[PDB]
C-alpha cells in the first residue's frame, strides 16, 4: 500500500514518529505487512480548503485490492483520526482519495506485482 | 473537487490571490460550491516537458462526475488561461489529468462520500 | 507521457542530465516522441519504505496507451535501473504506478488529446 499526506501544516509540527505510526497503523488496517507499506508526508504545502488556508489535508491511498465502500470508511477514521490529533487538523478539511490498483499497474524490483 | 499544479515556475511568480481565484474559478466551472474545492499549487518544481525546462506544469482535478469529453475540454481552456495569465506558462507546455472519482472512494470527515 | 519520481535522496544526489535521460530513456521506452515527455523529479522527500528511511522512491507513469502487463514489466526493468543507476536506489525499494489514461481526460494546449 502506499499513502501519500499534502498539507500546509508547518514541518515542526509533524511529530517523530509519524512516517512510523502510519505504516504500523496501515499495516493493520490493510492486513499487509509493514515491509510493504510506503508513507509520504509533504508539509508547508501552498495549499487551501473551501476557500480557506486553515490546516487542511489532501491524500491518497493506493493498494492492490483492500479497497471498497465499507473499508475506505474504516480507512477514514483511522487516517482522519491520526491527521486530527498527530496533526491537529479538522476530519472535515481532509480528502483521501482511494485507489485499487492491478497487481499489473504497481512496478516494484525491476518488474511488476503481476 | 480537487485541483493540484505543478510547475518549475519561482514561489515569487505566483501571485496573490491565486489559490482563491483558482478556488471560485472551479467552482464556477464545476457547478459545485467553492466550500468543497481544494486547490494546490507546488512551485519551484524540478521538471521538464519535452526535453526543455521551459515554464511548464502537471495537473490534475478530481471531481466525483463532472468529468467526461465536453467538460474537461472547457476545464482545459479555462486552467491553461489561468496559468498562461497567471503564470505566464504556455498552454503547449501543460498537462491536466481528469479524474472521475467514484463517492466510495473519497474519504472525508471520517468517512467516505458514498 | 508523464513520469514523477519522489525520492528521500538529496537534490544533490541528482546527477545534472537526469531529466534529459529520464526523457530520452522514456520515448525509447514508449516510442512516444520525446516532445510529449513531461518529467518530474521531487527530492528531499520525507518517506519511508516497508518502515524503513532508507533511499526509496515512489513513481507514476501517465500514458494515453502503451500500458499492460508485458510492457510495464519492462518499464519497472528500466525506471528501476535509472533509479538504482543515477541515484543508489535499490529497485527492491521502488513502486511504480502504472496509469493507462484515455485521451478525453487528458487536458493540453487548452484542449484535451481526445
Ligand atoms: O497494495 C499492495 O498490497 C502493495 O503491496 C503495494 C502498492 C504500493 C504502491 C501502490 O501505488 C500500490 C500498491
Ligand atoms: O468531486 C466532488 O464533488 C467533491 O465534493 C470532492 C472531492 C474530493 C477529493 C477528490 O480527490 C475528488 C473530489
Ligand atoms: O500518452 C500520450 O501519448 C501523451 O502524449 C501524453 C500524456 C500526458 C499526460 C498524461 O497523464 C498521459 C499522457
Amino acid at each position: 500500500p502506499m499513502f501519500i499526506v499534502n498539507t500546509n501544516v508547518p514541518r515542526a509540527s509533524v511529530p517523530d514518529g509519524f512516517l512510523s505510526e502510519l505504516t504500523q497503523q496501515l499495516a493493520q488496517a490493510t492486513g499487509k505487512p509493514p515491509q510493504y507499506i510506503a508513507v509520504h508526508v509533504v508539509p508547508d504545502q501552498l495549499m487551501a480548503f473551501g476557500g480557506s488556508s486553515e490546516p487542511c489535508a489532501l491524500c491518497s491511498l493506493h493498494s492492490i485490492g483492500k479497497i471498497g465502500g465499507a473499508q475506505n470508511r474504516s480507512y477514514s477514521k483511522l487516517l482522519c483520526g491520526l491527521l486530527a490529533e498527530r496533526l491537529r487538523i479538522s476530519p472535515d478539511r481532509v480528502y483521501i482519495n482511494y485507489y485499487d490498483m492491478n497487481a499489473a499497474n504497481v512496478g516494484w524490483n525491476n518488474s511488476t506485482f503481476a
